[PDB]
């Protein structure tokens, strides 16, 4: 019993972080097999980063401007290539320590571990959501970029995120490991929209059921709704619509408690529209949307 | 920007996890140098877990009896004994993957990561503080015991924690490395009295500094109060009371933000008083007392 913001166990990905350093920058790379991953925005100076031409910029670089440096070594750098927001470095050594891995990107409301570094360094990991709006509320400083994001099934390691921006606003934004953006966002310094974010309402919901589990039921009622109704709500307090897919994926958690989605969903509906009177649910003051239903099963049986 | 509930990296934690089997009962072991540490209920059987005699159980069992199981690899077992409420199981291997490390008696108040293991495997790492009553509000499932908590400083792991017991309330207790409780608890399935808690005052502070320097400003107000006045309030509120060895502690967030420790704590008293009126700080509706003025200073720098 209890429930946590737990995070994977990040050694599988410590083993892979690297420093890069390019000119006067310096930030995170990922070393997986004979090839350095980081963002692209290494090769920039403070008089570029306004609109960057990246290949531009990028010509003007040779293997042996980039340093790659893992801890008390360093990586002989034979190849570079710029894909998409990301650079990949061929190095003539492949990581000892490359875990079983694979790159996915990952949908909004999804959930993913962090493991912040600073030259090379981890310093912390967190559990972390990507939002709707393909934006995350990380823990970056400067230099935090190549930072990545990932989940870990049994021995293989997903990864699905790069760190390489913040936004105006303080909330962050990066890449896949194809160097994509997640969201409309482009790796310069101005000023750029984040959509219209929403809670996710499927998190919610699962996570109000890791709270039936683990003994905060005081919020559940008599009650029960349609998707429609609750739709109506969660349209008003700006939560995700919920699907017949989000009620499937709840299936396991429905029914290991015995209380049916909708019955859930009306527990939700009451908390949305009366608030928690000063109560909590699981520790927290506010409706938690950073788990998704498998992290809740996963969490709620102790699986490794 | 940005502030996270972040745990240590838990790779060096992670290569010191073992499995240890005695009779029928499985938990996790902590594999440092030549000896294994567990929790010495791995001895008992249901029937005795009332009022177990560990010392003469102890007896019935021989080095052969203890599997110690590091993933691939067989431990042999070439002497056991019981200190306090761990075992130490002298194997004839030292574990290559042995950290640099420290075992550290923490004062309640004071944080650390825990790598939540089931069968020797690590699940999941996460960020608690010890309560004012010295129990944990984890998430440990049965199989979770031998689960360790602890603090990095640069290349040492300062290991503070080992995971025993979920109490009835489900709360959890554990010991330091030399298998002496944190509090009043004993290792029997009997309900114990966990203290009256109290919310860590040092802790609210340090984070209320987080908040001002990452953006979140609006609890700031135009009063100063005195550590006698705070003190009446902390008392009104279950707080612990504040000395001038936490104001020292918080000098470094003081002198960053320019905010004086007592101009915090009169914002602190409002908050007491008038509770969030619906707003949050850090994304969370409730005063969190779970970093430390010292977590504050490493996340908000990039200390790795
Ligand atoms: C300053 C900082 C703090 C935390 N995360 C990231 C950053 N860096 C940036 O946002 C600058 C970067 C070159 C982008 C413009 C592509
Ligand atoms: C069941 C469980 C779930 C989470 N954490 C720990 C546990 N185990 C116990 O509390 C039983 C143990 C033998 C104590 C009586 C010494």
């Amino acid at each position: 019993s209890g429930f946590r913001k737990m995070a994977f166990p990040s050694g599988k990905v410590e083993g892979c972080m690297v420093q890069v350093t390019c000119g006067t920058t310096t930030l995170n790379g990922l070393w997986l097999d004979d090839v350095v991953y980081c963002p692209r925005h290494v090769i920039c100076t403070s008089e570029d980063m306004l609109n960057p031409n990246y290949e531009d910029l990028l010509i003007r670089k040779s293997n042996h401007n980039f340093l790659v440096q893992a801890g008390n070594v360093q990586l002989r750098v034979i190849g570079h290539s710029m894909q998409n927001c990301v650079l990949k470095l061929k190095v003539d050594t492949a990581n000892p320590k490359t875990p079983k891995y694979k790159f996915v990107r990952i949908q909004p409301g999804q959930t993913f571990s962090v493991l912040a570094c600073y030259n090379g360094s981890p310093s912390g990991v967190y559990q972390c959501a990507m939002r709707p709006n393909f934006t995350i509320k990380g823990s970056f400083l400067n230099g935090s970029c190549g930072s990545v994001g990932f989940n870990i099934d049994y021995d293989c390691v997903s990864f699905c995120y790069m760190h390489h921006m913040e936004l105006p606003t303080g909330v962050h934004a990066g890449t896949d490991l194809e160097g994509n953006f997640y969201g409309p966002f482009v790796d310069r310094q101005t000023a750029q929209a984040a959509g219209t974010d929403t809670t996710i309402t499927v998190n919610v919901l699962a996570w109000l059921y890791a709270a039936v589990i683990n003994g905060d039921r005081w919020f559940l009622n008599r009650f029960t709704t349609t998707l429609n109704d609750f739709n109506l709500v969660a349209m008003k307090y700006n939560y995700e619509p919920l699907t017949q897919d989000h009620v499937d994926i709840l299936g396991p958690l429905s029914a290991q408690t015995g209380i049916a989605v909708l019955d859930m969903c009306a527990s939700l509906k009451e908390l949305l529209q009366n608030g928690m009177n000063g109560r909590t649910i699981l520790g927290s003051a506010l409706l938690e949307d950073e788990f998704t239903p498998f992290d809740v099963v996963r969490q709620c049986s102790g699986v490794t």
